[PDB]
């Protein structure tokens, strides 16, 4: 029984986080192969980036000016170049511990688990959403740059993420692999609006579903509702709207319960009207959103991994 | 910033990871050199578990009822001891992904990631609290025994739980690495209650504080209080009394903050009697007591890892 905000293990991608050091600014990168992912912003100074133009910036840089250190092992930089908003070092070795990986774009709501860094050394392993507005409620300090989201599947590390920056409301932001942001973010210290946050539903009722499976059935309600009627109810309390993709997700877990998704909704309808009373579930007071269907299922199934 | 129930990186753990069978029994075990630690247990049949008599089942037992497997290796089980309620297998062959490790017993609130296994593999990792009543509210499924629960101080892992068993209220028991159960449990299929659990006091002043740093002071009082005032109104909300070791561990976080310890106790004192007025503190609308003094410390320091 039990039920926790789970991470996948961090083994396979320790062995890939280096500390990347440009001027007077050290953040982390990611070692796969012979190149080193970090974000391009580490070759700006405080007043470049109040507009920075990349191209220049990275012309007038040489291999040189980009020190790697792979725990206490310098990695030799004989190759840069830039991908939408992430630098790419090729360096003189390929990274041994290198796991099986992709680079993978996630969507809104899917979760990840994230390798907190500083100075190419892990401080912690923490599981994230990423949120309807492309941010992400990361805990992430000064030097977090360059640290990584990723999935596993099997023994297939999927980077989804990587961190570039923090915006003033103090959620996060960054970029895939390929360094496109999330969201309509840009790596420049200019006024940046995240769009309204707003609450994964198919994650809440994922999450509900948990709490059935552990014990907790007091939510259940004798009402029942259809998806338009919810939407209308949802879109009130900042609630994402629920699709039939959402619904037909839900599926395996409406199986495992016996309790049809439509029903749940219901459910958690009137938790949004009435509330809790003081009451919680799995030890929460409010309505967790940071659990994907797919993220119970692993959970209470005991999915393994290499 | 940000805050996160943040687990430590699992990469030293996962190397360790056997699985152990023996008679109708899989778990996990703990390979450290030559030896491998698990659950004696596992030892035991459906029948055995009634009333073992350990001592008795393992004389019965030679080398060769203990199957170890890592991976797609066999160990080949060449001796076999029990240290209290735990059985070691000597081992042919020197774990080569042996960490600095120590054996180290924990007191009630002090927290430890854990790194859940099934069949030797990991499933995942996660952040946990050893419960006042020495039970931790895990998340683990049948064949979880033997996982284990572990700090790491810059390279060395301090090893602090194994997981023996869920009791009927769905939460979980097990023993420090040296075989002995936290708490007043056997590890017989016989009747055990949990004590009653009580809120780790000095875990949620540390989580307070977290809170100041990331911003949040609408619960900061003019008020003060002595230590003895405090602890009186605590016992009566079911909180752990309040020790002077426990405002001495504190003492970074009031340095860092400059909120003197006794002062955060009157700013709970006041939310445990009034509540919170559906305000939240980090994201929560519970007062969060899973986060120890050096739990804050490294989060919002940036503390790394080898
Ligand atoms: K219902």
């Amino acid at each position: 029984s039990g039920f926790r905000k789970m991470a996948f293990p961090s083994g396979k991608v320790e062995g890939c986080m280096v500390q990347v050091t440009c001027g007077t600014t050290t953040l982390n990168g990611l070692w796969l192969d012979d190149v080193v992912y970090c974000p391009r912003h580490v070759i700006c100074t405080s007043e470049d980036m109040l507009n920075p133009n990349y191209e220049d910036l990275l012309i007038r840089k040489s291999n040189h000016n980009f020190l790697v250190q792979a725990g206490n092992v310098q990695l030799r930089v004989i190759g840069h170049s830039m991908q939408n908003c992430v630098l790419k070092l090729k360096v003189d070795t390929a990274n041994p511990k290198t796991p099986k990986y992709k680079f993978v774009r996630i969507q809104p709501g899917q979760t990840f688990s994230v390798l907190a860094c500083y100075n190419g050394s892990p401080s912690g392993v923490y599981q994230c959403a990423m949120r309807p507005n492309f941010t992400i409620k990361g805990s992430f300090l000064n030097g977090s740059c360059g640290s990584v989201g990723f999935n596993i599947d099997y023994d297939c590390v999927s980077f989804c993420y990587m961190h570039h920056m923090e915006l003033p409301t103090g959620v996060h932001a960054g970029t895939d692999l390929e360094g496109n942001f999330y969201g309509p973010f840009v790596d420049r210290q200019t006024a940046q609006a995240a769009g309204t946050d707003t609450t994964i539903t198919v994650n809440v009722l994922a999450w509900l579903y948990a709490a059935v499976i552990n014990g907790d059935r007091w939510f259940l309600n004798r009402f029942t509702t259809t998806l338009n009627d919810f939407n209308l109810v949802a879109m009130k309390y900042n609630y994402e709207p629920l699709t039939q993709d959402h619904v037909d997700i839900l599926g395996p877990l409406s199986a495992q319960t016996g309790i049809a998704v439509l029903d749940m909704c219901a459910s958690l309808k009137e938790l949004l009207q009435n509330g809790m009373n003081g009451r919680t579930i799995l030890g929460s007071a409010l309505l967790e959103d940071e659990f994907t269907p797919f993220d119970v299922v692993r959970q209470c199934s005991g999915v393994t991994f290499q």
